[PDB]
């Protein structure tokens, strides 16, 4: 019913679209690397959750002039190339798209906002997956899937907004995922930074996957100290989390199944980090509000030291 | 004036040598490589003094076949008491003088309980870049000097100022920079102003001070980490001096690419001197109710890095 585009079609642009075709939804993926082999050999997903999902023939693209105007756009692109991303959005986007941005970090919205034409509509999608590349073509989902929508910009008035943000969440539903409207996108990203930035960093400083940080007592209170970093940050930045939410995380970690962290598999690759989203512009925004968070700090500063190591 | 050294590692093995190069009667004390060494000799190769060379050298495998010796110089790493302080015992002359040659902060205090109260019980302070290369090789790449301050045992006031200044001595007689500190506490938190930053970054980072030193965000790491050991011994009642962290970047820059002794312990599997050179520090600012948020954070790295497989 409606016509999807994938701006960036790795590891969660390609889950999602996926799962949206499955649910009968028009889907076009944009590709980069791999556009050959997926316009050929087509998608596929091994998924713990849904079992194997394939898509042949896929409607791919490896020139977003070539794609026909998109209802929703979901951007599975990473953070760290902005001015790369922002020419596709234009080309694929039906008048007054909405642009989903599938990404973590804080911050990301306003900063490709200024490169989208004020007719866009422009969302957060925070999203709660398990999700790699596994191989070429082939998307390895271990767990979870969720996405929660926020609106950032656009043309609606605050009843549009909320009706676009429901729109998109039914969307993700229809498709046997688990979503929900947020009230507060920037709030959302705060308390998504509670897991990224311990986890994601963690994974890549020693070298290990999310079982054996929570086994061991000294790698748990080191995430806790960094989660107590993180949410006071939220509060001085106007944004206070639930009572006891690093409890919470820490528990609904444990349950997790054996798993390394998006950041992580990025740095087995070689592929830049999102450090700017997810470590950079938090550390900036506590600084402006006074506050400082010296493990966060300390824990960005050794994870740009690993990136320029040979 | 019997010298003795318990564990001739890299300190032990250089300290021993120079003092034995200066006409000193020393004792080595070795462990694994006491084969190796009692065969080749000690073969010294520093960038600062040059090649000296010991052959044959006065080895010994048990510290009960040493004769007593007046001063023992502890080379030993700060990982085994319970295995180090029989051997300290076995080769101290009545009243003899224990040099720990060791890193990290309530050392002496620590080995003070298993030791005769009739011992002198001495720190040395000791910036040196140096590591055991080839069995039975030394390789001295900067620095080396040694300074002395008195922990415990029967001398007194006089005799204590006298003892730091007998083992100093001993030291500008071999050719080495000696000085005679009043307090060995404030002295111990000065040395940890390096080793807390540089020996975890090395093992947690995989690199040496070179690179360390050569990016932005490691060297701001570095000083960040610093000011938490500088702020942390003031706190606990000693004031470095100002400028400290400057002073020691500008040594580190002008150092070869060095590996600091936590490196090789960690590559080689043994065990990470942390209770000395970070439980320690960390539970006496948390005493003075001084947080190290850096520090701490470091310490559960490696901590964690030391349990995987
Ligand atoms: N479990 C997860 O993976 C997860 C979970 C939550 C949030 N996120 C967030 O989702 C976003 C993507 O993460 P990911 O795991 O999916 O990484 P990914 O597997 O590397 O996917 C990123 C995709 O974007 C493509 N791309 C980038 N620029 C492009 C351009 N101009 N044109 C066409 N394609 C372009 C990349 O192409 P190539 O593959 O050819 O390089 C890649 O396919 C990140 O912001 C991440 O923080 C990920
Ligand atoms: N440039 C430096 O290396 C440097 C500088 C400043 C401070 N320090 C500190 O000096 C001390 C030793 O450093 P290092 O570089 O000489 O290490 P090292 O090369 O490993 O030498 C240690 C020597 O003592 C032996 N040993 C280790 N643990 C022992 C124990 N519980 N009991 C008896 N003997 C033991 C070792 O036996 P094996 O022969 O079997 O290994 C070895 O012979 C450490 O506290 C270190 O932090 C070193
Ligand atoms: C639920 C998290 C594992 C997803 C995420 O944010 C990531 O892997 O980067
Ligand atoms: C004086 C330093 C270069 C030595 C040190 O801290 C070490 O190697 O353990």
């Amino acid at each position: 019913q409606q016509r999807i585009g994938v701006i960036g079609t790795g590891a969660i642009g390609g889950f999602y679209g996926l799962m949206l075709a499955h649910a009968g939804h028009d889907v076009h993926f944009l590709l980069r690397s791999e556009f050959e082999a997926v316009n050929r050999a087509g998608l596929s997903l091994n998924s713990a959750v849904h079992g194997f999902r394939r898509l042949a023939p896929v409607q791919a693209y490896h020139s977003a002039q070539d794609m026909p105007p998109c209802d929703w756009l979901l951007v599975g692109a990473k953070t760290t190339g902005n001015h790369e991303l922002a020419p596709l959005i234009r080309a694929a986007a039906a008048p007054g798209a909405k642009v989903l941005l599938l990404q973590n970090g804080l911050g990301v919205e306003e900063r490709l906002r200024p490169l989208l034409p004020e007719s866009l509509h422009l969302l957060g999608g925070l999203c709660f997956i398990c999700v790699h590349r596994g191989e070429p073509g082939v998307i390895e989902h271990q767990a979870y899937g969720g996405v929660n929508l926020g609106y950032h910009s656009g043309p609606a008035d605050e009843r549009r907004r909320r009706e676009i943000v429901e729109e998109g969440a039914a969307l993700f539903r229809e498709s046997g995922l688990e979503s929900t409207a947020m009230p507060d996108l920037e709030q959302a990203r705060w308390q998504k930074l509670v897991w990224n930035i311990p986890y994601n960093g963690l994974s890549v400083l020693l070298k290990s996957s999310t079982a054996p940080l929570m086994a061991n007592a000294d790698s748990r209170s080191l995430i806790e100290a960094i989660m107590e970093e993180v949410i006071g940050a939220a509060g001085a930045c106007g944004f206070i989390l639930p009572e006891g939410y690093a409890d919470q995380l820490l528990a609904a970690t444990e349950r997790m199944p054996d798993y390394r962290p998006s950041m992580y598999h990025d740095f087995a690759h070689g592929r830049p980090l999102e450090l700017a989203a997810i470590y950079a512009a938090p550390l900036a925004r506590a600084a402006a509000a006074g506050y400082r968070m010296p493990r966060v700090e300390a824990l960005h500063q050794a994870l740009r030291f690993l990136e320029a190591q040979p």
